This record gives structure tokens, C-alpha cells and sequence, in this order.
RNA sequence: GUGAACGGUGGAGCAACACCUGAAGGAAGGCUUGAUGAGCGUGUUCCCCGCAUACGCGGGG
């Protein structure tokens, strides 16, 4: 580890004044007047994923060339 | 088939209201724009200094 360990926050959030724009247009075909964010297309989700800086080591069995072409791309 | 692949930290919110930098404090006290310079004497070959190189030029008291 070069660094500490940290954390990503990420979210998923459906726009829910994008979709009620495109319901009022009738581009988006909902019949449900009232989003949710508890759950269902509009949940506002949040999530906690780690992040680490590092030196990542690897030992292995194979053919330094093959590997490095893989490793290349 | 990288325990992957997929995933918006978002929406709203006045830093602002009131509040006298200045009350008092002497530019003063002495001082000719008139002085200085602008007119009155010597009566003929004698000491020093350079250029020369003595045929003489220059200067000097």
C-alpha cells in the first residue's frame, strides 16, 4: 500500500424531474404518478466500495513474452 | 471472462442589522540690498627660464 485505505461513495439516482418531464411529455411511459427512492427504478441507491493505492504483486507459471503483449493491451 | 459487469451525492438556503475618528492645538520669534569693483607716480639696458644650439626667437622681474 502507497497510500491509505479509503472509501467510495457512489450513487444511482434516476432523475426524477428528468422523468417526470418526459412522463408529462409522454417520451417516458409510466403510469405511476409518485417515485420511490426506497426502491424500484427511482431507489436513490447509495454505495460504499474501498480504495486502496498500491503495488500490486503477482506470482505466476508462464511465458514472460505471452504475458506481456496481455499486460500491454 | 480483472467477485466483473451495472449505479449522479443530490435537491433547497440573504451574513446581516445598528454604529459621527476627533475633541483640543499661533508658524513662530530675530535680520539696511546695499556694499565691493569702473579716475589720480615712475623715462632706458640690467639679474634668472626654455626653444635652439647661438643667426636669434620667445617671458620674466
Amino acid at each position: 500500500r502507497q497510500l491509505p485505505n479509503q472509501m467510495w461513495m457512489q450513487t444511482g439516482r434516476l432523475s426524477i424531474v428528468e422523468a417526470a418531464r418526459h412522463r408529462q411529455s409522454g417520451y417516458l411511459q409510466l403510469r405511476a404518478g409518485k417515485p420511490n427512492p426506497a426502491g424500484g427504478p427511482f431507489k436513490t441507491s447509495i454505495y460504499h466500495r474501498p480504495i486502496v493505492q498500491a503495488e500490486l504483486t503477482a506470482f505466476c507459471v508462464g511465458d514472460q513474452q505471452g504475458i506481456e503483449a496481455l499486460l500491454s493491451e
